RNA sequence: ACCCGGAUAGCUCAGUCGGUAGAGCAUCAGACAGGAAACUGUCUGAGGGUCCAGGGUUCAAGUCCCUGUUCGGGU
């Protein structure tokens, strides 16, 4: 789902801006599982374009969505910046670079 | 109640194993205070034997004791390992080194 | 800008009188029933956290006080 060099990037990112907690492998695994429970092709995770399609498919449901959904949307955003080789240090930053594209 | 060199060790020990809080003087003071209310010589604190005597004297009362008592018993244990020059990094280790005997 | 409420296991959430934290799902391993078998079910165990960040009170803070960050809701 992620390359070798990308993992080392992934494992450097923090969940909260000032947090002392950062992403691990468990997040990717769990994300692919929850992707199927929502009737989505988990294969779309290993490409930057696949994530673009997923993120846009979930953008609307976010406003009315549950806390469990936003969490998923966030993890995919962070994972998108890694594929795009965009450098980010925490989830907030990832969401910002994704909104800058619009 | 404590020597100069022992203090430097005392104030390095952590209350909780991974805790970011460490022992200070207020703890030793507070322990001697609670000692007087129970009719015990606080002078027994500045000796390796004095703490050994207290710790064994309170072993029974522990099962039925208050939360504030456990606290006292622990603070005294740490104070014993410092007197004995036994190396400990937190209260937990002190309790372990006392049972290892 | 102001007021209110959240932040705790990979995720959603509980946590009582302050006294070092639990469940559900997820992940791993195992057991039992039916079945030659692939399999279809039922239960059990384990790992996994320092409780957003920084200070303060206290012998002792997830818990009480203040600040910052952040999310949602309201005016
Ligand atoms: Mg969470």
């Amino acid at each position: 789902v992620l390359s070798g060099g990308e993992l080392d990037k992934w494992e450097k990112i923090r969940l909260r801006p000032g947090g002392k907690k950062q992403y691990k492998l468990k997040h990717i695994v769990w994300a692919s599982r929850e992707l199927e429970r929502f009737a989505v092709n988990p294969g779309l995770l290993e490409t930057s374009e696949g994530c673009r399609q997923i993120l846009g498919q979930l953008q609307p449901s976010l406003q009315t969505g549950s806390e469990e959904l936003r969490s998923l949307y966030n993890t995919i955003a962070v994972l998108y910046c890694v594929h795009q080789r965009i450098d980010v240090k925490d989830t907030k930053e990832a969401l910002d670079k994704i909104e800058e594209e619009q």
